[PDB]
């Protein structure tokens, strides 16, 4: 029986047909042609996969199909104790009911089935260089001594997960031990609408959900959601329209048979889908009302000009089959306004998967910390269909400081080789910088793994001013009129956020002398580049 | 028989295609063992990590009848960066120990090497230990320009004709990644502006040799 829906896992089609034709074909089989043939049965397989995609479903699964006894559920960081000779005696238990089992009863014997969690815990690459062995390097030997060793055991079966394929030793993976591997990605469109299907199967049959919900539209919703997060989404839609329920018998006196009319759920969906859940692989919506705070005012032709190109690069890199990889980065002078054209940029792109890297939650870490954010980061972007990740400043990641110079090296080898790395096949990525010094990164030759470079100016024309001021609308008709008259002269040189903060500091005076305060410190400031 | 390690080192400007011709060589070598020896898969690591990995390669590479080992990006590999100078001693010790010890009795290998800046490796006294060097060249000419515009397949022929008249008038120099990425940038205007957009962009980049 193979069945994969029945036994409540959706989406998994292929990943359950090539397991079972490998690894289960010879437990099936009528036992006298087995025999025949003289063939023993796999050891055990490997299942890697981000996390919350349902592994541990389909090894409990596996489990009970095969008739066999209870999985002894075993976690990886748990087994590790510090004094001499109990890691070992720990691993070492797990293979005692196979054993004496088979010293008795011969050759029918049952199937015992063990569950490693998170297995690149306690088996990392030993150590071959004399006086630099690892502190672990008994567990393992330990462990592979049991799994295959002198004498044989023949009825048993490990099945190992983790989320790391490429830390684990290479003696553990030869065809004796753990010798499949199987991948368990995101559903797509059509493993979403099977999981809500298996999901609100009891609330169809129970005659509770309404005649306008439909499973589709829902599916289509959802762009990078995991397993867990649609079962979380379907909680959370049910308990908020229990709340309602409640609060509406409460509120009024109307019969109860209404509130039961009202027990089905229309907008619970959309309410939960819009405030209730965050997924981890996906459009986050609470970052850049943190970032672009005050919105984009038009004040001249180069703000359109920046979003002409944002788009077009955005519009080139979604329909390109030789350029999976594209870079661009946003330089100009201080207090101009570039994290917000890049995060406008990034909202505008409507692409699944966004996320912003800034040092902002990286303070006091050392550089090597930093260095694995960011392979997280992008390691994470990696796994989605589409892609777009934003590195806030690129000389605040460096520490760099004019006196010496000195900065950090490991760093910015990091990004020289993070900037050149295609993904796997099929998938496509856009990278947006922003700096204030470009000289300097020229001087450290990053310029030039970069692709296209985009320039933000500054205001440079009264016009320019009084129609910023305009827009922003704080000064009457006769002020404006005044400062029109003071400065049409077109010789001012001014950042958008130093005019934010030069009229918050002028507006504090009274109201007849607040002319003359902000006239004087404009004045104050540079006239010229 | 009295030549059993063989070395090359395969130098040219940036942006020229070196990694895919060192693959083609190692492809068609038809040995039984290779293997290559990038820095994108060592994120992050120490200078210790990257020699410990180094020698297990290569330890792997003398158990075999026949080898070949392709160490490509040297720069990336020793960190190097103008400034200062600064850059890992460790690891090109290392590779300096490695590039002249010959295998077990019987066996053969053979390494090919890749880099962007040859007077830097030049200046570390490296090129005392690889035996020869090839060099890959840029396009260099009208006429290889179209010959590759043509057999990439992008242009019509009236849009070939009208590029032609006016770049067949002086000599170029340009990348074939560059390239590549001129193209794909160029074709997301509307069909009227294709070639004057492609034409700026090649204008804006050309340099003096
Ligand atoms: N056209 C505009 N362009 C940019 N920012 C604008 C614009 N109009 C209004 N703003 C506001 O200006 C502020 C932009 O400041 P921001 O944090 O982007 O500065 P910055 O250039 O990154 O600063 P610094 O380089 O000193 O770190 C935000 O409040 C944004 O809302
Ligand atoms: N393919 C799937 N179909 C239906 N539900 C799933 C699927 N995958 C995961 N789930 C849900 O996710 C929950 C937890 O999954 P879990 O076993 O924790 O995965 P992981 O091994 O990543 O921790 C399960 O209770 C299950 O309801």
């Amino acid at each position: 029986d193979w069945n994969f829906e029945k036994m409540g896992i959706g989406g998994l089609d292929k990943e359950f047909s090539d397991i079972f034709r490998r690894a289960f074909a010879s437990r099936v089989f009528p036992p006298e042609i087995v025999e025949q043939m003289g063939c023993k049965h796999v050891k055990g397989i490997l299942l890697y996969g981000p996390p919350g995609c349902g592994k541990t479903l389909l090894a409990r699964q596996i489990g009970k199909m095969l008739n066999a006894r209870e999985p002894k559920v075993v976690n990886g960081p748990e087994i590790l104790n510090k004094y001499v000779g109990e890691s070992e005696a720990n691993i070492r238990k797990l293979f005692a009911d196979a054993e004496e089992e088979q010293r008795r009863l011969g050759a029918n014997s049952g199937l015992h089935i063990i569950i490693f969690d998170e297995i690149d815990a306690i088996c990392k690459q030993r150590g071959s260089m004399a006086g630099s062995t690892g502190v672990h390097d008994t567990v393992v030997n330990q462990l592979l001594s049991k799994i295959d060793g002198v004498e044989q055991l023949n009825n048993i079966l490990v099945i190992g997960m983790t989320n790391r394929p490429d830390l684990i030793d290479e003696a553990l993976l030869r065809p004796g031990r753990l010798e499949v591997k199987m991948e368990i990605g995101l559903p797509d469109e059509k493993g979403r609408l099977q999981i809500l299907h298996i999901h609100t199967a009891r609330m169809r049959g129970h005659q509770l959900l309404s005649a306008d919900v439909d499973i589709k539209e829902l599916a289509v919703e959802t762009k990078n959601f995991s397993g867990a997060e649609l079962e979380g989404l379907v909680r959370a839609a049910q308990s908020t329209a229990m709340n309602r329920h409640i609060k509406a018998s409460t509120k009024v006196e109307v019969d109860m048979e209404k509130a039961e009319s009202l027990q089905v759920t229309r907008g619970d969906f959309l309410a939960s889908l819009e405030n209730d859940i965050k997924p981890a692989f996906g459009t986050n919506q609470e970052d850049y009302a943190s970032y672009i705070m005050n919105g984009i005012i038009k004040w001249g032709d180069p703000v359109t000009r920046v979003l002409d190109d944002g788009e077009l690069l955005v519009q080139q890199t979604k329909n390109s089959d030789r350029t999976p990889l594209v870079s661009v980065l946003l330089e100009g002078p201080p207090h101009s306004g570039k994290t917000a054209l890049a995060a406008k940029i990034a909202e505008e792109s409507n692409f699944p998967f966004i996320k912003i890297c800034s040092p902002d939650k990286m303070i006091g870490f050392s550089e090597t910390a930093k260095c694995q954010a960011m392979k997280k980061i992008f390691d994470d972007a990696y796994k989605s269909q589409l892609s777009c990740v934003v590195v806030d400043d690129i000389e605040r990641l460096l520490d760099y400081v004019p006196i010496g110079p000195r900065f950090s090296n490991l760093v910015l080898q990091a990004l020289l080789v993070l900037l050149k790395k295609a993904p796997p096949q099929g998938r496509k990525l856009l990278i947006i910088g922003t700096t204030s010094r470009k000289d300097v990164l020229q001087e450290m030759e990053m310029l030039n793994a970069f692709s296209t470079t985009i320039h933000v100016p500054n205001i440079a024309t009264g016009e320019q001013l009084l129609e910023a001021l305009e827009l922003l609308g704080n000064f009457k008709d006769k002020e404006r009129t005044t400062i029109a008259q003071q400065v049409k002269g077109k010789k001012v040189w001014i950042g958008i956020k130093k005019l934010l903060m030069l009229i918050e500091m002028s507006l504090q005076m009274d109201p007849e002398y607040r002319v003359r305060k902000f006239l004087a410190l404009l004045r104050e400031e540079g006239a010229s580049p």
